[PDB]
């Protein structure tokens, strides 16, 4: 392994090690920020005695194309010139292994071929903030025992070392003659002439043109001071003092020699330009375009008599190009043939040759467009986060917020309408914070009434998620914003409902050359055979649910539909684009036509499913120069010709062996990967959208990140970003196919190996990483299906891949059955390699150089620990012995090319300096992680409220979490965001690393919480309630005991190890019973299989569930709230219906439970927020748990009580005073007399489930519908109506166990009564009416037609008939997959689904008490 230093003559020295041809050399060092093209950007002779630091830190996934192939016109067919044209290369991380369908060879193998020195694992960033604004960097790649000088190869005539030393023609016999001054032309420049039909004559740089015949003349070139080639220049003002009025084309070179031939000055910039993302202007017509450049020499803008600017550059104000005012001479000084970078400004080359064709003295503003205009607002209505659609149902956003805050900077008025009154969205108190917020439902109904109410004349229907934007596209086709006057404010309805319907997109985009492959819904095999031909072979069949799913030919679409058919009535018909490569684009595009690519990104993994899962990275890693500019190009046409103002996703299929691609779809609302892109990139989305939608520019707006420079151009990422889903499982297994993907992570690194080793980490707390090992140390069955493992849905995925790639099968087979692209799996197979390693050394033998290597590419100390035979803590000392540790990085959006001081932050093994100061020594606030069942958007309330505590008292805080889905991981509120790991190690480095004050764990939820003893063992000042304590009252066995010392009630348990042990315990309190690795247990056979140490508890039926959340301060309760469940007490308890305040609990039991509360709080001394659960029986308190942190039910309390518990709570942790008299203490409670609240999910569904002792169907929740009424009856039916259900009316289908029976009549009898009409299965619905309660017999889904008589329940609810299902625990086991499936057809359907019987009495209670009665404008909140 060869090594060699970077050395600047500023003294500057890093080490890495060589990859190229293994010698020294000397020149300028550069940096360039365009992240695509390699291959096409080191051909580049303007690199010429150049030694390029590359601001992307993968270099060489493609290898090298065929470098000597050549084209019909003799110019190289994949470079740009006729070798490497850079005297050297540096790179942070450089491939060894490459996968493009056109590479022929490593990268590495090209540059020794060519004699070019590159060495990698050198910090490009550290060294592009070196070059930065320092006018000529020199520097030398040395090798031991090569010494070289440093020489700026700029003081000799570098335009003369690349020029052809002889006269060349391209594209001989062609109609129109171009002579092209060669002062290092790029290879595109001559393609796209001859394309226009030039013969193109390629001469020296100082061959004597100024006689020659021809139509037109090119300048074209790259390397060196354009003053030194004084013969050129010479030449060039001959033709201008002369009476040749030839048309004149300048590209860089061209543009300084033209200039200095007219009697211009050229200087050196300071600062040079050179990037795909350069932001240009044209002076004459005010429009805008992104352009590579790569100059650093510029012309002056004292330009003399004649001659007038064209471009100017909208960063940093130098001039980008030059015109005659009459004669059709011009310039640029960027390079419109790009190769690599965007094809925006081709038209050029248009323009020339229409200067040709006049032949009159035309001028170049003639054969181009010309200029042009904004919307007036006064009250924007903003519709917020909504319920579920029939079909993309489950999304938060809360972006909406920062649509609020845009408008305000325009002192635009705003009504936001968010029905969740705990919503973190209306938890804003400053710029976020709406002028006016309605708490109602979105729907067409309320947003009408609130229109009328408020009259805007701005409607933002696309930043709340699908419900929102169906309703105010909705609203238009009623003529409801035509008639009271509200705009459409960004992308009009029409351009909407075409990227909403498909066949409409079909249309749209058929009118500029752009095909979809419209996917089709059959209920036959001859339909889908028709399908099949319509869309060509080969196809893609999708169930609704669920091998996968392919049919080449017509034989093998019957065969497959066939099967599906026995078993659906509908199939999806697609075509086939799986194996290709997806890609997606967010694009913006403003009113004046400016269009911007934001960020892209690559699927890695599907992991066999459909939905919107996807392990995905951005930027894009596997696609070639050539492939990511069409691609862009084609976004930028599709998103031109909808008329988008705002943002836009687009997807593509791209096959990966080829060109050709297809649009998969485009989303022209914020969106989960709208989302993605702004914490990825640091680019501001929904904010820019904002300010687009009332009509400005993106040049007027300013790029919050840097500061000076605007949002109209393209980021440069100097990192690399890996997104993986959290899926709704709890277990880890190799058969189901409908999870739903609940939340997800984020993880940035500078090697794809950190990246992707981060993400997995944060994924969930006992994945370590990438390793063939599974997690809870569970060993892989010896019937292993391995292929099978790869090829069908599982929640062990990628230690499967980790084991095949450890088992020795091939790459390629891996690639074949995931269709993960090889490069991937290299890279996989890499880290694998250095776990094998690490196993065969120990903490002796280890040596820094493998250490730092493993760090660098995301191996934990935990996962070093195993392989060494350390633990975590001493391998952790064993790395800080050496000195091996992470760096501090800044999010800039411009890989450094202006400096950013806002504090977006990540760390990462792979660099040499950190990007800011620890001087802030701030409080910590740990984040939740990501979003799960049992932990969803409230913890990022309790976020923001800690926060803002913080901020306000002016405490400096840091922020870390790793969940994209947060509206607390905004920059702008905190004063330092990391957005990375919780895990103990990664909190170690950046609470040591910043000095931190202290650190809150208290109100983020589960995971930081764990975190308290192992961070209070090193060295972390935890803030208030001391981790020992939290350590006493989460050990089951000590809190216990301090119970009985208390005498506080609880009931009994016992941990047991033996069967006999749990039998006899079970005898002893009767049954029945919990259980634990919550599971129920009535008689012996359960128990019988689960260990093959668990906990057991008695059950106790009948009883009430109360949650007591409050803040202790020195073990003092000085704020509180109780809370009753809807529900009864049982294992479903952290999605349980909440009610505050109490209903049905008898004021002693309430005593009970405050003076229980009083003395937990004081024998845990607890200062901060903390919970209490407890069953409540008639008089009986028991406790059933005490959690001493924030819950999920701290945002509602405090909302319903008017009292910020978090902000209690923030305060009292940091020893801030806090006045009592107003909170709700013990002794002086806050009771609501006038409404009560109600806590519910937003979305629910039905779970199949999975150890299978006893097929179970359970069900799942996430999300938060909180609302106020009179009483308990009016919230909870506006709760149904703010999850956006109708309020049930028609019809009702009863599903109960036999043995319920006598206990359900009652409330069916009343029901019938309030003139539903009943529904049942046959045993069920006969009861019914031999009770005298009429009832209608339908049948089990299983049983559909084999009994016409009966109706089918799908048919029932699509007629209408059914508009509620209520499906009580049914525990026989034949008719689980049946109740299964009545749930599933309710949820997915959109009728409201009652799963309780306490629920369900609710209900009926609500609906004899009793849609715009019950909110009526009515006051609350205290
Ligand atoms: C190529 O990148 C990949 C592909 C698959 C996976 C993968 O196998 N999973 C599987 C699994 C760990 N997962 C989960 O959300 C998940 C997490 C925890 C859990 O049990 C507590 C179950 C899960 F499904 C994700 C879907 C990711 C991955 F982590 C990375
Ligand atoms: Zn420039």
């Amino acid at each position: 392994a060869q090594t060699a230093h970077i050395v600047l003559e500023d003294g500057t020295k890093m080490k890495g090690y060589s990859f190229g041809h293994p010698s020294s050399v000397a020149g300028e060092v550069v940096f360039n920020t365009g992240l695509g093209g390699y291959p096409e950007a080191i051909t580049d002779p303007a690199y010429k005695g150049q030694i390029l630091t590359m601001a992307n830190p993968i270099i060489g996934n493609g290898g090298a194309p065929d470098t000597t192939a050549l084209d019909e016109l003799g110019l190289s067919k994949y470079l740009e010139s006729n070798g490497i044209k850079v005297s050297g290369l540096l790179v942070l991380d450089y491939s060894k292994d490459y996968n493009h369908w056109l590479a022929t060879k490593s990268l590495g193998q090209w540059l020794q071929e060519e004699k070019v020195p590159a060495i990698y694992g050198v910090d490009t960033r550290m060294l592009t903030k070196i070059i930065r604004d320092k006018g000529t960097m020199l520097g030398k790649i040395e090798f031991e025992g090569q010494p070289v000088d440093f020489v700026d190869p700029n003081k000799q005539n570098l335009i003369a070392e690349v020029s052809t030393k002889d006269v060349k023609v391209y594209g001989k016999g062609n109609p129109t003659k171009v002579v092209a001054v060669d002062c290092g032309i790029k290879n595109n420049v001559i393609r796209l002439l001859v394309k226009r039909g030039a013969e193109v004559h390629l001469v020296p740089w100082n061959h004597d043109f100024t006689k020659m015949e021809y139509d037109g003349i090119l300048i074209a070139g790259g390397p060196g001071n354009p003053a030194l080639a004084e013969p050129l220049i010479q030449n060039v003002r001959k033709i201008l003092e002369s009476d040749r009025k030839e048309p004149l084309f300048g590209i860089s070179t061209g543009n300084l020699i033209t200039g200095l031939a007219a009697g211009a000055k050229t200087y050196k910039m300071s600062m040079a330009n050179r990037g795909q993302n350069q932001p240009v202007l044209n002076i004459t017509n005010k429009q805008a375009f992104i352009t590579a450049q790569n100059h650093g020499y510029a012309l002056d803008n004292t330009l003399p008599a004649g001659w007038k600017p064209l471009f100017v550059n909208v960063n940093d104000q130098t001039n980008e190009g030059i015109m005659h005012e009459s004669k059709p001479f011009f310039a640029v000084q960027f390079h419109p043939e790009v190769t690599p970078g965007p094809i925006d400004t081709e038209y050029l080359f248009d323009s020339f040759f229409s200067l040709i064709k006049k032949g009159k003295a035309t001028t170049i503003t003639s054969v181009l467009p010309k200029p042009a205009s904004r919307v007036e607002v006064s009250k924007v209505l903003i519709l917020g986060s909504g319920g579920l659609s029939i079909g993309q149902a489950g999304e938060f956003d809360y972006s909406g917020s920062q649509a609020v805050k845009a408008m305000k900077e325009e002192n635009v008025k705003t009504v936001l309408m968010n029905p969740n009154i705990a919503s973190v969205q209306t938890n804003e108190v400053g710029l976020k914070q709406a002028d006016t917020v309605y708490f109602l439902p979105i729907t067409p109904q309320f947003v009408t009434e609130v229109i009328k109410a408020e009259q805007p004349d701005g409607l933002i229907l696309g930043m709340g998620g699908q419900t929102a934007l169906n309703c105010g596209v909705e609203l238009f086709k009623r003529g409801v914003l035509k008639e009271y006057g509200v705009k459409v404010l960004g992308t009009s309805v029409e351009s909407i409902m075409a990227t909403e319907d498909r066949q409409l997109f079909s249309d749209k985009l058929n009118e500029i050359n752009e095909k979809i492959a419209p996917s089709f819904a059959v209920e036959s095999i001859e339909d889908a055979l028709k399908a099949a031909d319509t869309i060509g072979y080969p196809v893609m069949i999708r169930s609704a649910y669920a091998g996968s799913g392919i049919c080449p030919n017509r034989e093998t679409l019957m065969d497959l539909s066939t099967k599906a058919f026995a078993m659906t009535n509908q199939i999806l018909v697609e075509k086939s684009v799986t194996g290709w490569k997806e890609i997606e684009y967010e694009v913006v595009r403003d009113a004046d036509d400016n269009c911007v690519t934001v960020c892209n990104m690559e699927n890695v993994d599907a992991m066999g499913v459909h939905t919107g899962d996807s392990v995905v990275v951005a930027p894009a890693q596997t696609l070639s120069n050539a492939e990511f500019q069409m691609l862009r190009r084609t976004s930028i046409n599709v998103v031109r010709h909808l008329g988008i103002v705002g943002e836009c996703n687009i997807q593509f299929a791209l096959h990966p062996t080829s060109m050709e691609y297809c649009i998969i779809e485009v989303n022209a609302r914020l969106s989960r990967s709208s989302a993605l892109a702004s914490k990825a990139t640091g680019y501001p989305l929904a904010f820019i959208a904002a300010k687009i939608a009332l009509g400005i520019p993106l040049p007027e707006i300013k790029n919050v990140v840097s500061g000076k420079t605007s949002a109209c151009f393209e980021p440069s990422l100097d990192y690399m970003v890996t997104k993986i889903p959290r899926w709704d499982l709890d277990r880890f297994h190799g058969i189901g196919s409908s999870m739903k993907s609940v939340g997800e992570v984020m993880a940035i690194g500078r090697t794809f190996e950190e990246s992707f080793q981060k993400a997995l980490r944060m994924c969930h707390p006992s994945i370590e990483g990438f390793t063939p090992r599974l997690p809870m140390n569970k060993e892989w069955p010896s019937n292993l299906d391995l292929r099978k493992e790869l090829s069908e849905p599982s929640s062990t995925r990628i230690y499967a891949i980790a084991k095949a790639i450890d088992d020795n099968m091939s790459l390629d087979e891996i690639e074949k059955l995931t269709y993960i692209d090889k490069w991937f799996l290299y890279k996989m197979r890499d880290i694998l390699n250095m776990e094998k390693t690490l196993k065969g050394l120990n903490s002796e033998s280890m040596t820094e150089e493998t250490l730092k290597r493993a760090k660098e590419i995301g191996f934990s100390d935990k996962q070093i620990s195993k392989c060494l035979g350390l633990t975590e803590a001493q391998t952790r000392e064993l790395r800080l012995k050496k000195n091996i540790h992470p760096w501090v990085k800044q999010i800039d959006t411009l890989a450094a090319e202006y400096p950013s001081v806002t504090n977006y932050l990540y760390v990462t093994y792979n660099g040499q300096e950190h990007d800011v100061n620890f001087d802030d020594h701030g409080m910590m606030v740990l984040g939740c992680g990501p979003y799960h069942i049992g932990s969803s958007v409230e913890f990022d309330w309790c976020a923001v409220s800690s926060i803002r505590t913080l901020r306000q008292l002016g405490k400096k805080t840091v922020v870390v979490n790793c969940n994209p889905e947060t509206v607390s991981t905004d920059f702008d509120e905190c004063d330092k965001l990391y957005f990375e790991e919780l895990s103990l190690e990664r909190i170690l480095d950046i609470y040591h690393q910043e000095a931190c004050g202290g650190c809150i764990i208290s109100v983020g939820g589960q995971i930081p919480n764990n975190l308290a003893v192992p961070l209070y063992k090193n060295g972390v000042k935890i803030m208030g309630t001391s981790p020992l304590q939290i350590d006493r009252a989460e050990d089951r066995s000590i809190f216990s005991a301090v119970l009985d010392e208390l005498k506080v009630a609880q009931a009994p348990w016992k941990a047991v190890n033996t069967l006999n042990e749990a039998l006899e315990f079970a005898k002893s309190v009767d049954y029945p019973c919990l259980l634990r690795p919550m599971n129920v247990v009535f008689s012996e056979d359960e128990m019988k299989k689960f260990l093959e140490p668990v906990v057991l508890t008695k059950f106790v039926e009948g009883a009430r569930e109360v949650e007591m959340d409050a803040v202790g301060k020195d073990g003092r309760v000085i704020s509180h709230a109780i809370s009753e469940h809807v529900e009864d007490a049982g294992v479903h308890s952290g999605d349980a219906t909440l009610m505050l305040p109490t209903q049905t609990i008898s004021q002693g039991a309430i005593e009970k439970v405050k003076d229980a509360t009083r003395k937990i709080a004081k024998a845990f001394a607890i200062s901060g927020p903390f919970n209490v659960q407890f069953l409540v029986k008639g008089n009986d308190v028991l406790v059933i748990e005490c959690n001493l942190r924030a819950s999920r039910s701290f945002p509602f309390v405090s909302k319903t009580l008017g009292v910020d518990f978090i902000d209690v709570a923030t305060k009292v942790m940091i020893g801030e005073n806090v006045d009592e008299k107003h909170l709700p203490t013990l002794d002086h409670p806050i009771i609501p007399a006038d409404y009560v609240a109600i806590k519910a999910p937003m979305f629910s569904w039905p779970r199949l489930r999975d150890a299978d002792p006893i097929l179970r169907c359970e069900m799942a929740s996430t999300g938060e519908v909180a609302c106020f009424g009179e009483g308990i009856h009016t919230a909870f039916l506006k709760a149904m109506l703010s999850t956006g259900f109708k309020i049930p009316q028609k019809g009702i289908l009863i599903g109960i166990q036999q043995s319920f029976r006598p206990r359900f009549l009652g409330v069916a009898e009343q029901l019938h009564n309030e003139g539903f009409k009943l529904f049942a299965t046959e045993a069920t619905s006969d009861w019914l009416n031999a009770n005298n309660v009429p009832a209608t017999p339908v049948a089990w889904p299983s049983q559909e037609g084999q009994n016409p008589s009966l109706s089918s329940i799908r048919k029932l609810i699509r007629d209408g008939s059914i508009d509620l299902v209520i499906n009580l625990p049914n525990n026989n086991t034949k008719f689980v997959h049946d109740n299964y499936v009545i749930r599933r057809t309710a949820v997915d359907s959109g009728i409201p689904l009652l799963t309780n019987f306490q629920v369900t009495k609710l209900f009926a209670e609500a609906v004899q008490k009793s849609s715009k009665s019950l909110f009526h404008y009515r006051q609350y909140s205290a």
